[PDB]
């Protein structure tokens, strides 16, 4: 009872938090395109960020409808996924943006901003990999890929 | 007990967030729209995205007050079909912006831009489809189910008046 | 008991949801207003838009304190129709706005969106009628006046 | 049990919707009056909106900690107080803009507008005259009110200290 | 049960209605700044109103973790009091912000605005002086400061 | 019962409020950049900002999901520390804009303000710095903690699978 409690809470926490974040970073990015007015990539850019936006909101107009279980995770990974598509693209769209504000200003200044994003896009694209590879595929072996992956870790940190 | 209680909370979520979306959209859109000042298409959007955004939010004043079932199904549909095409005008919404910020400086940029909307753009539609679908086919079905249901309440105060005597 | 708690949970979400959108399409338009500077339409209109729903949200700080049954209907209808007189307002706004944005640039843009909005307008129309009807007169009458209305539609779609 | 729970649920509502909308309405009318840049009024206006809903806001800072009934029902109306004049400020606000975009170019359109909201600020201000009366008549019952209320405070301390040894 | 329930919903409505202001209001306060661009008061204010708000919402990030109850009151009062803070900030640059706009162009007006700000600010200032008074020192000595300042009050309104 | 109900919906309101400030920042923040147009500072700022908030944003993604202890503290601290840095970011970013704003105009303000920053800066690193500590250290336990919570959940698959026949 208090399993089948906190998940319904957590799907409905989840709900309110999706719709919230997907609708307010939609919204502050078409804005801040339109305020300033390479550039394909802005384009491309903004366009994409509110189009996966608007498709996980979506995800939030049908899961509110609805064995069961293999396919709310189906659609729970779907909806993660395309949220996380929506951050890593608000944050592209923010070195785009560093880049068009800087480029006839301060090329230096634009390149360092774009690049210290690396690491955190790695840590990003890491997972909009599982998710991705959670979609296609089954939970077992997405489960013991898991375990591999992390296992292959415990080795590293010993060994210094 | 659980069941009646989760549905009504789906409700209450979906009222919360659904509010929540349409008036954050529909205030940001009218602001990108008076910020920059093929142009048809831009007004025509911009005042269909709000339109139907108001739409969603009025089912969200009136669900609220609301046999019983095939009517409630009915309404939360006509709800999920203007929340979806609130969706759809405000991608279109966004490509149409590149192509207004875009069009003299350069097309190659809008263009791509434009393109690359056409997969989400299909599943978008699709909902749109199947939702269309079951609002025109229950026409019939639901408006005398309106009726039954509110018969049954000029009865149920029929019944409470026989009973002050 | 549960009927009880569900009607209290319903003025519950339709507070927060009131006081949410009033405020910020309030909001939204008086900035729409201020970055652009039939202009009688423009000025009368932003400004019953933004009194119409602050009436509303006054609803929601009065409702909050308060036989009772026939008193908290008429206040819930008034709250009810100050909130649909602002979602048209809105729209009405947005119709202007094409229409300022677009006056000296393209007159045919501009009228094609007024014009697509009218089926809609009818809609909100009819339910803004509904709720004035509703706030002079009793339940009862409009009950029936409901289901004479319903009814005799009935008998248009059997024809076809 | 269900009637002091509905009331501590209401002042749960109300205290997220209050903070909710005060905050957007402050914040939106301060980007309103930066975005421009009879002007006596639109300063105070702007000015005041702000100060009284931030009052608002403190009043949602202070309830939370909160005989008691009477000093509740004092500040839950100081709070009501504060956020209607708010509301009327932000209307009047409203009226001073559509004056200060259009003083230069259309005064029939700005004076229509400032008129038709007449009705609209008597409810208004009505209201605003209730729950000001209801404040300063009990300027006496509250403040002693709250005297008993902190005394019991101080009380149950030494009572709760008379027990440590 | 009832008290330990209630205590701990009015923690939870209280995370959530502070950290929704105080990021609404540094956000909106931030854009403020750039949208227009004594001096340095404009700059310390914006300055010192987002940094006390921050101050807030990590108070609200720390509060969630965590005899208990004397450190729970010295953490909701340094919460309440970078609040309060906030609050206070946000009028003074509001001031500020008339002053800027009316400088060059009304010095009547931006004055007349400073100064309907004094009564209001009186509260605030006590307010704040109350919060800061609850800090330093412990419960008992500023419950008995309060009666004083009370009953000193009790006083006044009976001889009129 | 009691315990694990209000540790649950910390979780919730945590989840709630993180999602919350860290859009309604980075979307203001990003927005603050737009509208202007010591520099390299500037740029790094922003998208740092934005991008250690996107980081908070994913941690809401995933502990919805989500022996079982070690795991949901390692990762409940990954969000507190992405949340803090966000917080420290976007006051380093009020100073820039300072600065950015005033350099041409004013240095005395610009430098003034930038200054009085300092005490609430070294409260906020000082957090910074133990959430920062208390990741680095149990970089070893955690990774672990999750080998044997995602082994458990292959045994149970195992388990359930081995009654199917
Ligand atoms: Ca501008
Ligand atoms: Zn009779
Ligand atoms: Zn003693
Ligand atoms: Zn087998």
């Amino acid at each position: 009872t208090y399993l089948s409690w906190r998940k319904l809470q957590l799907s409905r926490a989840k709900l309110k938090a999706s719709s919230w974040t997907s609708a307010l970073l939609s919204g502050f990015a078409m804005v801040a395109m339109v305020e300033v007015q390479m550039l394909i990539a802005f384009a491309i850019c903004t366009t994409l960020l509110v189009a996966v936006h608007m498709l996980a909101l979506m995800i939030s107009t049908c899961i509110l409808p609805n064995p069961h279980e293999r396919l709310h995770w189906y659609i729970e990974t779907a909806w993660a996924f395309s949220t996380l598509l929506g951050l890593i693209l608000f944050l592209l769209e923010i070195a785009i943006l560093c880049w068009v504000k800087f480029y006839d200003l301060s090329r230096r200044a634009a390149w360092s901003a774009t690049v210290v994003l690396i690491p955190v896009m790695i840590i990003f694209m890491a997972f909009a990999i599982h998710f991705y590879r959670s979609l296609v595929s089954h939970k077992y072996e997405v489960t013991v890929s898991g375990i591999r992956e992390l296992e292959m870790l415990k080795e590293q940190m010993e060994q210094d």
